[PDB]
Formats: structure tokens, sequence, C-alpha cells
């Protein structure tokens, strides 16, 4: 059922795209393809993906596009953005915004080990990119397992949550439990780049995540011969 058919294609996808030299990656990675974290943002936000409201928690906040963009954003009371920020990570980068009292920052943060709080909006863009896919799906249960206390902790909040390997069969299986508690749906944002398969699980759009999965590996696939 659930694992039939997305494991197969995002496999196939991820082996093509490692089979890539360095001219045939940045030709393809682009290749149809409409900073790159806030315009994320900021289309998921237009097409009503998520309600930006009340306390918002931004966890692996980086650099802090996420932040700065829903702290602008007018039914956004606070910003409260947490981040590891140590040797080898991405620091917040502090901008003059009329935004800049709603927030604070907070590093040397592992949001893995924090305990939930109070959040009307919980947001988070984890996810480094590796070769090996399931390398990527570890990493992508773990945020999925982290943002799932959130959304139980914080009952009909809102949320957006990059899932960086949607395809493999353990994450369809929890992405299937917390559709089921949390509803929500799956989305691809079309600037994302087709060196990545990353997908964002939403609050404000409802839709079949199995079938969205392989629309999108279809679809990269497809491009890669184009």
């Amino acid at each position: 059922g659930i694992c039939s058919s997305a494991p197969t294609l995002g496999e196939i996808w991820k082996r093509k795209l490692n089979q890539l030299d360095a001219k045939e990656f940045m030709a393809y990675r682009r290749r149809f393809v409409v900073s790159r974290g806030t315009a994320k943002l900021a289309w998921i936000d237009e097409r009503g993906g998520v309600e930006l409201k009340g306390t918002v928690v931004d966890l692996g906040c980086g650099r802090g596009s996420w932040s700065y963009y829903a702290a602008s954003q007018p039914n956004v009371r606070e910003v409260k953005a947490y981040t590891l920020g140590t040797s080898g990570h991405e620091k917040p980068r502090l901008v003059e915004t009329f935004g800049w009292n709603l927030i604070t920052f907070k590093s040397k943060v592992d949001v893995t080990k924090m305990e939930p709080f109070q959040a009307d909006t919980v947001l988070c863009d984890i996810g480094e990119s590796n070769p090996t896919a399931a390398v990527e799906a570890s990493r992508t249960l773990t945020v999925l397992n982290v943002i799932s206390r959130w959304l139980e902790y914080n009952q009909g909040c809102g949320f957006c949550v990059k899932v960086l390997n949607p395809y493999s069969c353990d994450v369809l299986e929890a992405l299937m439990k917390m559709q089921a508690r949390f509803g929500g749906g799956l989305i691809r944002v079309p600037l994302s780049r087709n060196s990545t398969h990353e997908m964002y699980f939403v609050s404000g759009i409802k839709n079949n995540i199995m079938g969205n999965v392989t629309a999108v590996s279809r679809q990269l696939l497809k491009r890669m011969e184009e």
C-alpha cells in the first residue's frame, strides 16, 4: 500500500541524481525551477499553506530567514527562534527590520532536546541534504518526531515543516500517522531545486500525501531526461 511505489521512484531519482557530473548537476537542478528560504515560506504563505499567527516558534532557525518573514506578518504577535549555531552551523543574522522587537533568537540550542511550550504556529525548515538517502531519511524522521510533540502539545496549531526525504517508507508511515492526528498535507514548493526532493508538511492544505510524493518523484525524473 503506502510503500508500494513511492520509495522505488524516490530511490531511482536519488541514484540518478548521484550519477550526474558537475555540469549535469548544475544544469539539472535549475531546470524549470521558479533569500531562497524567505521566498519558499512566502510562497507557502500566499498559497494558504500555513496561517502565520500568534506565537510563532521557528525550530532550527539558522540565519533567521523564516523568523524575519514571520515577524513581518500582520497577525503574528511573537517569534521565538532557536538554533544550534555552534561550530559548523548557521547562526542568527541581525537585520534592522520593523519586526526586530517581536523576535527572540536563542543559539546553542539542541531543538531535539527542547520541551514543547505554547505556540500558535510551529515552523521548522531543518534538513541538510546528503548523498545517502537513508541518512536523509533518519534526519527527516528525527525532525518529524520532534515536531509531533509540538503539535500534540499545541492542539490545533498551524505548522509548516520541511520533509527532506518524503519518499522513504518509514517517513511516509510517520507522515500518515501525523496527518491522521493533526490533519494537513504535503506540498511541493516550485522554487525548490530539482536536486532536492524536499516537501513541506503544512496545516492549511489537505491532500493525498502518497500521491503527491509520487507525483513529485515522477516530475523530478522527467526533468532529468529533458
